[PDB]
């Protein structure tokens, strides 16, 4: 009886295996873009991802993730919140069952269709296993995804879904160049957060961008053929893969912009 999205294992469970559920820094939130704070500290941001060497994709029961090759500095995230360099492990999404919802974060209470979460490492820190264990340990960068125009950048992830249906899959994916998800415009929230998944570990700088990148009808509709069930298991459609915001707290968030 593990942890999902259902209704006796879903985001209201996660407390009874994971106390920090009901921790001072959880994650997502609700953006208040009318009480978020400019900051003229912030630094810009800098996303390199020129080198960036994607190697797999692989359907975790939760999410599906593209995974990268971190062995080296060759896709990092710099500057602004963020003291030293942090490098790219993966990136997954979360999404609804319909275009009405979707999104971990909320603006100003909105849902967006999905939500893109690049995950990165502080190489202060050596692995992802040890950073996840410090509270500057991961950076976040969290890209909102509508439905209108196809995002072309997106097209050979929805194409190899079909073979990564169930729980367990994996497929080789080579050459996948994240730069093609991004929208044009890298303003930003920022604070600090969570993993918004089990183990919900408070070792997250989240960095939100304000564009959302557009994603077409089709395109979604094949996230929402996956499933949540390995082969062979009651098949479950992975949708509405998303935990609903969690209470601010005392965190203030910070943007980039005015
Ligand atoms: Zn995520």
């Amino acid at each position: 009886h593990h942890w999902g999205y259902g209704k006796h294992n879903g985001p209201e469970h996660w407390h009874k295996d994971f106390p920090i559920a009901k921790g001072e820094r959880q994650s997502p939130v609700d953006i208040d873009t009318h009480t978020a704070k400019y900051d003229p500290s912030l630094k810009p941001l800098s996303v390199s991802y020129d080198q960036a060497t994607s190697l797999r994709i692989l359907n975790l029961g939760a999410a599906f993730l593209v995974e990268f090759d971190d062995s080296q500095d060759k896709a990092v995230l710099k500057g602004g919140p963020l003291d030293g360099t942090y490098r790219l492990i993966q990136f997954h999404f979360h999404w609804g069952s319909l275009d009405g919802q979707g999104s971990e974060h909320t603006v100003d209470k909105k849902k967006y269709a999905a939500e893109l979460h690049l995950v990165h490492w502080n190489t202060k820190y050596g692995d992802f296993g040890k950073a996840v264990q410090q509270p500057d340990g991961l950076a976040v960068l969290g890209i909102f995804l509508k439905v209108g125009s196809a995002k072309p950048g997106l097209q050979k992830v929805v194409d190899v879904l079909d073979s990564i249906k169930t729980k367990g899959k994996s497929a080789d994916f080579t050459n996948f160049d994240p730069r093609g998800l991004l929208p044009e415009s890298l303003d930003y929230w920022t604070y600090p957060g969570s993993l918004t998944t089990p183990p919900l570990l408070e070792c997250v700088t989240w960095i939100v961008l304000k564009e959302p990148i557009s994603v077409s009808s089709e395109q979604v509709l094949k996230f929402r053929k996956l499933n949540f069930n390995g082969e062979g298991e009651p098949e479950e459609l992975m949708v509405d893969n998303w935990r609903p915001a969690q209470p601010l707290k005392n965190r203030q968030i910070k943007a980039s912009f005015k």
